[PDB]
């Protein structure tokens, strides 16, 4: 129940480029569409 907090964190996190972490992201999350369906 950390709502507000997180608009403290999103905003800490936001030190770090918002647009290279996504890119990392898809990068990953294209992994685990087969990484995990076979190793959870």
């Amino acid at each position: 129940y950390l709502e507000r907090e997180l608009k403290k964190l999103e905003r800490e996190l936001k030190k770090l480029s918002p647009e290279e972490l996504n890119r990392y992201y898809a990068s990953l999350r294209h992994y685990l569409n087969l990484v995990t369906r076979q190793r959870y």
